[PDB]
């Protein structure tokens, strides 16, 4: 079973002028393995993937690659709505020393069954590396179900895996039975913080969630109490979790949120995001702060 | 806080022509007493409310009011599309000596804010019991907001709770912030048996439940856990309700289901189900069978 | 071809303490039938036939059938939730002198497609009457696919037609194709008054929607003049009943609406409504009647 | 009133290897002219916009541009969801001699109405070309509502249109009332075949819709024997327009479709697309053939 654990969606941390930040990006990645973690994740939704041009993705994956240094296991995001640059992006993540590529269905036009299948064979057969999918019904219009994911794993050996990112306790129990009752290795992480808990007691397989930017140490806390089978802890990690979603209402896109956050818990980077993102306001950014303090985080 | 803890939504066990079912539906009644239950809640959706006709429903409710003797609290559920009929049905609920009931929002026509808030004041104003909204946005189209119910319950002082029916964490989460914090002792139950662990953790009151017909036990001793602080074993058993909610994919409406579970869990009730729902076919009643044997209920 | 033409859904005028008001009632069926419809249809949305117990709606459609006295085909609406209740009113139609019953999708439960389809067979096989189907997905939640509707049709000869209530010219168009291909003489309504002429130019056969109350000569003389030949005559009118929706966004549910463009309209009837509608306020009042104004209707 | 009349999403030709096609792009675009349409549409859904990289699409840009050498005005489309990107293109356009660009809303990250609003500003702050918003909420996920449209009409003196691509009679005379009441040279034009005949007796602009591309003549006419006063020959048009979206269920995405219409109707282009769209099977061709066969257009 590859990509356990907890493995953080990384923010892309950006200059006043857009450009990728080299020192505080890597410092952001050195807290993270520190933390324990158990990989990364670049160029997800949280990594801003979709406000990015390709050049710009690959510069990002290659410099995320170099300074992860195989110390974690690397995943990049490479989907999109061009299939093409989606297989451009997806080989030179191989070429680049990426471990695997997520890829999330394309989400303008809803593709046909057929040629969404056809897609992800496609992808999966330009690599050898392991692939990872990406579901995000409310952003993609366009469920990935159980049955379907069913059909990719069945179809194509490297598909091993999935970030299911919906706020549904029946979808990752019916992903679970339905995927790993076929697949026993395949790899199920939940999307959301507050699911980490109930994936893994479902059988599931970890969490690729935004709070292991900012808190890692509680996600990893919460698996090394599980693993040791101490359930109270585990449990006792849950409820901050459990609450610490509230904080992505504050924007949409709440990626500047993450970062004020990794901010706010004393990592200094700056918070520049992407268009159609913008900055947070002081009043919310005040309310993040009294957030993360209510719960022992800062 | 009122009608907290474990509160089944209670079958109405009917005879073979459709009349209700005295000695099975006391049966009943008398086992989930037996087992430890907060409350009892008759003619909610598991209960075939919406099948059933006004004069019927009275019945049942008197019925069900009486056999229950006052041992533990009962909640009646009052609702529909008919307005009149909803006042009708919660004033005979006091009449007859429920302690509350449960109101859900009108779900044919998607009533207008103004109309809604108008309607639920003009329930609430019937009747001096305590009323219980009811929102499951799945079936009526038109979702009970946290801010609405807050509008509600600082409009009304009787309007003291609500089951929350959704297969969603940031719902209940908001629910309990929104709601709670402006009303502390305004009581939070879900809808949903794989959400009271976290309902818990979240600060919410308990459950009511499809699954506390055939397996109170389970919730029972879960809130009893929670309550005596050892998280650990309450984990445990919300580890068997993250499973049980496969079943009511057997069938749509899954009421047969709730039943045939009731019978295999060892109280032998006619299954009948008013249309159109359905009985339950031998295979699908085989493939429960293997589920409930699977998590040790029967 | 049965139940072609326009066919209003008329509504039913209640008194101010909520009584049938058969001289209102009375009068309203006979302009409709003086202003040359083609049926009426009782007890429809806008005949409030889901705030009305049962024996309220036996009475309505006794009264009704008796006022018509055949002078033209009347449908009475005999659906809901409660299934049994719907084969009690549908005979009761039917031993009343109805030509005909309107029934919907179980709008609570949204029914699996084999309880559905179990569920109108049942329903047809109670009467001997030609049945009507209603689609109403924007309020049911479970639209009446065409693929599903043409299953109907071949499997019940008293299953003849629908009044399809949706704003796309999509599933009128689709409807017409699967069904009508398959069944020529199967009736296809729209229930919305700016669908009337393209659901014509579709090889459809008519309209029951809220304007042929207080305005029926517009659908009708439509109606005849495409009949006729002369699009151009019939286009004109359909400019009219292209603008006339916009009155329904002024209150939810707008059958308060419906009644007060009667009164504007000429015909001075209680407006009164039954919860959770509420009195139309003098303001919206007043902006029905510069819109009725505005397109020459008062 | 800019860019009022018929303008064609027109499709971008590819070869077998995915190049621009240049002989059979001009030869469609001077078809186009030929038939006497208002405009033409570039990067639109149906030019595959969201399956090209940005240099690409600037490339066709250009092209076009320059075969159409003013004849009739020319929108670029480019939008996505990368908003410095939408920036860069929208200027290139501007450079390349463009009349005017169309700009979606952001379509992963369904963006708060302060950053959407802010987004719509800021691209049309970076031109001085006059700006067509596009709706398309099927795919988007995120509706550009009447008042939404209206606040930014009433904010940006450039943005002066819409291309609303929905099925619904209500949201285009929802949107005429609201903006054109408000600006009345604010152009309005259907993004759907079977709407333009509707949206011009809505007191609308016109049509930007696939079937301009094999079958111009047929929108062209309806405009035209409009704009004479001869309703009749108007609605006639009419009708063949509504059955022309039939073929747009072949396949998804439908430009396949589109590319194989223009060839069976007399245009002998390569109907390669750009994947995750996929070369349409012989039978469904056969099928596409029927179809225009039957409605008189091949």
């Amino acid at each position: 079973a590859l990509f356990t654990g907890i493995i953080p969606p990384v923010s892309t941390i950006f200059t006043a002028d857009g450009q990728l930040d080299k020192p505080g990006t890597a410092a952001l990645i050195d807290d993270l393995i520190k933390a324990g973690v158990d990989g990364l994740f670049f160029l997800g939704s949280g990594g801003e993937f979709s406000q990015l041009g390709a050049e710009e993705r690959k510069a990002i994956a290659r410099f995320a690659i170099d300074h992860v240094d195989r110390r974690v296991p690397v995943l990049i995001g490479t989907g999109g709505t061009n299939a093409r640059e989606t297989i451009e992006l997806s080989q030179h993540a191989q070429q680049a020393g990426a471990d695997g590529i997520v890829v999330i269905n394309p989400y303008y036009w809803k593709v046909s069954e057929a040629n969404l299948i056809r897609y992800f064979e496609q992808v999966a057969d330009s690599v050898t590396l392991p692939v990872m999918l990406y579901n995000f019904p409310a952003l993609t219009g366009q469920d990935l179900t159980p049955a379907l994911v069913k059909t990719l794993a069945d179809s194509r050996s490297n598909i091993i895996g999935i970030k299911d990112t919906i706020d549904s306790v029946a979808h990752l129990r019916s992903m679970i039975h339905t995927v790993k009752g076929a697949h026993p290795h395949f790899t199920v992480l939940c999307g959301y913080d507050d699911h980490l808990f109930n994936t893994l007691l479902l059988g599931g397989d970890g969490a690729i969630s935004a709070s292991g930017n900012f808190a890692p140490q509680v996600s990893v806390n919460l698996l090394k109490a599980w693993r040791d089978g101490d359930v109270a802890k585990a449990a006792g990690y849950h409820q901050t979790l459990l609450q610490i979603p509230q904080m992505y209402q504050l924007d949409t896109p709440f990626v500047n949120v993450i970062k004020e956050a990794i901010v706010l818990c004393g990592r200094p980077v700056s918070t520049h995001v992407l268009p159609p993102a913008s900055p947070l306001d002081e009043p919310r950014k005040a309310q993040l702060k009294t957030l993360l303090q209510q719960l022992k985080l800062c």
